[PDB]
């Protein structure tokens, strides 16, 4: 089998099939005609992501939320139950609790790392088990293989949001997951210029999602133009993730030596709670770092406002380094003790480590750390 | 208030606000940063404001597709126990969404003739939350009395949603007739060049805000690409000129078909024989570019007609510069059987034409030639 | 033979040969393995519209002009030009190729006697625009062509003002036609592009020499696709530009503040007859002169609220310029007239917006001036 | 000063100035009302990477080269050229500007004594590539710059092969640098573009003369945006290109079918020392000569399954070419020799694919070349 990098560049395409074009032409057309009485650009992206993820088929959508909703609207119906990881991406949480959850679908959050508890929460109604790994809060890891075994016993469908790792660092399908969902807007695109989502899994499941969730319940159609840009980004996925991870590791070790830092959440540190599990499922620790300042919410606010290279934003996986402090940002409306509920610390700061020179990033952080004193 | 053409070209944008750029720059960025610890795309926002102006509404919302607009709207407005009244015939995928989608999540569905104001009111219940229909409706251009149902909906407290794809704001403005919301498959006439897929919702700020923050944000994620939104605005700049041409060509072709021996019946709002001729002229400033007619030869003449076309393309879509034609019996519903189609109001010889922008003489010759071949 | 509108939409493309795609896929690729189909389609379609054998697509109007002349001329060669030319074209001939041993001479392309007297054995090319930027000055294309053949010179006409929809120089004897597709062809002011249409022999030479080696004015497939998109409504847009322009022109002709009007659609137009012989419609460009001179023109411009103050034309948006206070803010009354640039000359690129809105803007500005 | 990668991603742009947009909006507009921002950002960024004062963006590498030379030269002037040049550049000089009174002379830019001896009061420009396509022949940039400075000649270096990440001629004395951004800068083979970087004085002249009036090789803003996108991973891509090429070069050097191999990264490379003095890494291009001559080459090329048979380089996909049976197929064996092109010469633009896959393809094709 050709290597990952080779497939990310060539899988599913032969220039001789399109007039010798080295780069596939963009099928920016809404409709196709018939000689007598699917979009190729999108089909290539899908086959390529399926190949990288180690799955039978792929589906491309307008956004990560488009992929999540199309998938869940397809697999769930009133009466069905869905077990969820204890923490989820903001909009995913809203979708479940304020969306499909208000339509007769039962929801329940369980620690996906606690196989005992998971086995206990299972019921004959449990139709889907959905979670992210690592999870948005403090990189909580889930035992994918362990969860898949239980799910396989009860006949439940396992859906894993693999946004953070990408197929390059983790492949849940190879660990038992039935479906993998991605916000391709992040690492896959890698350049923060498109919004897109991806679904990969068995031909049977993906066909259903395509013809039901996407076609009829969301209409989250991805533009061929953006699909092309996404494939452009995927061509450097391995190289970009290597740098993201190498930069993050150095930055994490630097932060671990800071007096002002109380706690550090990074899979690459030996003191990481689930260090062993992470290494079992991930080939590299990732480009995301979560940490807490001893000064609480005030220290985080000052740290954030002093950053000059890092950007204050909510996304991740871009060439540019990004930082966010939920306490004084996304969750600024949530009162102190109230904020703690969602697991958000008052001094919790999350960094999406970019591709810029590491010493420049270390210098920005060092400089900002001084301003949060 | 400036004229329609003027607003379709200028509304919401002043070059002086973006370094003098005559054409607004495309914000192809997924994220925006903040200067301090304490989010909408300018390209989509312009598109939305412009469509709101054209439709005469308070606010607009842009989505990845027409279905994205329809699903985001309905997922927002409906919850189990709610009832939605539907026009008797709907777009294939919309019907599917309703009966195999949201309808399977506890929402009650009921089809009613939206042209029959008495029947519609008779179907109103305290659970009725939404009234949804297309006008004209896909099958045979059946019209709905928009102002009429709007009055009823107002007396019973239901939200009126009209799919205005076929007419576009240039030919019909439901919001001005009393509708609360209008949805569009911008993929059709608005884009006008068949190169993008997009949807639009226009209505009150209250309703659109909810759809944006609920349906779109959490339930569909049908986000429109800034690149496509820019192309959509490019297409809208010639909307009046294109619709004028689509209609002029369609009227000519319609009057032609009405004189052909192979044609059994014709459904075109512009012909005096159209059953709802009077209602149509009251809601539409022009008869449209869509023609539906039936061949006497049945499903055989249809297939023959379709295969003989040289200029018109055999495809399932409409509103493109290129003329398109389709025969449901031998295309979209071919799988089904005569009875099946009969039930859905689809005759064996029903052919639908989306009259394009090419030379009418070339169009007439293509249809003439294909009609002869339908023998 | 399909009509113009039909060809502008279908010529050279059949979905069957591209997986059924109604709209041709965009070949955004720098190279191929073992000519770009998107550019070829655009070229083939433009050739059909202009009625020529071959077409060539370039990065800009200037790319088309330079690539053409760089190919056809060499030191010692002589080129005859119309008395007036687009600013950058003038700069190119006099400050560019004219500085590499190529001889230049301007002649009134409407005065056949003068053109024949200006012809020499060294005359290799005859280049001009028609109508000509200044005040719509027309050139007798068929007439200049007859002289060119007799002498064996190549006739190149810049046809961006009319577009193949209103005028086709090739059918009047021209050998090559050049366009700033940036204008009316695109029609939406979002791309910069150039087009050359002519015989296969001439175009092949320009492609392989001027473009490939001397300018590198390569058009992006993305922009070529947008250009074809614009071309699909060319007939409709030009119809409206002309209809709007005629109304505005007749209006200006009744206003006291206006001393003179330059519009082919008015019977008073000096070359009315010739114009109607080469152009199917009078066009969407209007040039007129205010009585108040540069001061009035300046007041007129600053008062405009719908028309935009910019230098370009052929856009959906109406545009206006006053050379004396804009492109020629420099100079003085002398040099101005030295180039036929009246102190009160205002040029309008009449857009597609509602004629009532356009009239209101012009009326208000007209009052504002004076 | 921030590092190269940091500048490749951030230089010249601050989100705050554009509504907080992380990625700068694309100014896809032909005109402005009362200098394209997208093009300006690309230019300022390229200038920073190359360590120059200003940059200019054009439609293609040839647009950059022609705009540059058309501006700096005039009849009577002389230009000294490296011995071997890119195909189209050679054609531009000999069949283009060289036919307009400009004197041309080829000199080995590695031989400083010959260079000095070739200097004349008429020498206005010294143009060359380094490495030079053929066999990666290097030029002593600082050496030639010192000479040009003494005589007052402008030094222009085509730096596309190395990119600013591996070599910065400006820092070595060159006055101007040109790039076919279509290659490594873009890195994904989907756009055609050129870049010129140098002093504000030289770049201003090239923009207002060469480009504006003599070539019109304008770059599409959409393409400039894609180019900036590619530049954000330049360092990462070049590191991989170089790593893969080194391994492939060392492999090829040990193969029986290989008679001569040209890769700057091999200790035995003739100008190994000079190369390392100017380039931070040996590059992703490899040229080698097969023993079986033209027949072996054609055999080798047809057997390739991963490498694509094409004429270009700097793409994520590996590309290979055999001049004798491809671009130079029409010449005679002697004519090719005259240009330093062996009948068995094969050039490889090593891509980003997995090295083990690249090795297997080359190995397998090597056996078939027999």
């Amino acid at each position: 089998l050709p290597g990952f990098a080779t497939r990310a560049i060539h899988h599913g395409y032969d220039p001789q099939d399109h007039g010798g074009a080295l780069v596939p032409p963009v099928y920016q057309t809404a409709t196709f005609t018939f000689p007598t009485v699917s979009n190729p650009t999108l089909n290539l992206l899908e086959a390529r992501m399926a190949s990288l993820e180690g799955g039978e088929a792929g589906l491309a959508l307008a956004s990560g939320m488009g992929a999540i909703t199309s998938t869940l609207w397809t697999l769930l119906r009133p009466g069905d139950e869905v077990l969820l990881g204890n923490t989820l991406y903001g909009c995913t949480f809203a979708f479940l609790h304020h969306g499909i959850g208000e339509f007769g679908v039962k929801l329940r959050h369980v620690d996906m790392a606690d196989l005992q508890a998971l086995e206990a929460a299972m019921t004959p109604a449990t139709r889907v088990i959905y979670f992210e790994s690592p999870a948005n809060p403090n990189m909580h890891m889930a035992d994918i293989a362990g969860v898949a075994k239980i799910a396989r016993k009860h006949g439940a469908t396992v859906v894993v949001d693999n946004t953070y790792c990408t197929p390059y660092l983790q492949r849940p399908l190879e660990l038992g997951a039935d479906l993998v969902v991605h916000s391709a807007t992040k690492y896959l695109s890698g350049h923060g210029d498109i919004t897109a989502g991806i679904v990969v899994g068995s031909q049977a499941l993906v066909d259903r999602i395509r013809l039901q969730g996407l076609k009829d319940m969301t209409g989250a159609v991805l533009s061929p133009h953006d699909a092309a840009l996404l494939m452009r980004g995927i061509k450097t996925l391995n190289l970009r993730m290597d740098r993201h991870c190498a930069n993050a590791q150095v930055l994490a070790e630097f932060l671990a030596r800071q007096p002002q830092v109380e706690l550090i959440h990074y899979p690459g540190l030996a003191s990481f709670p689930q260090y062993t599990l992470a290494r079992q499922q991930m080939s590299q620790p990732g480009g995301m770092i979560a940490f807490e300042l001893k000064g609480g919410i005030g220290a985080g606010r000052r740290f954030m406002n002093a950053l000059q290279l890092f950007s204050r934003a909510v996304s991740l996986g871009d060439a540019e380094s990004l930082a966010q402090h939920p306490a004084s940002m996304t969750h600024s409306s949530y009162t102190p003790e109230e904020r703690a509920h969602y697991g958000i610390s008052e001094g919790l700061v999350r960094l999406s480590v970019g591709l810029e020179d590491i010493d420049d990033l270390l210098a920005d952080v060092q400089q900002a750390l001084k301003a949060s004193a």
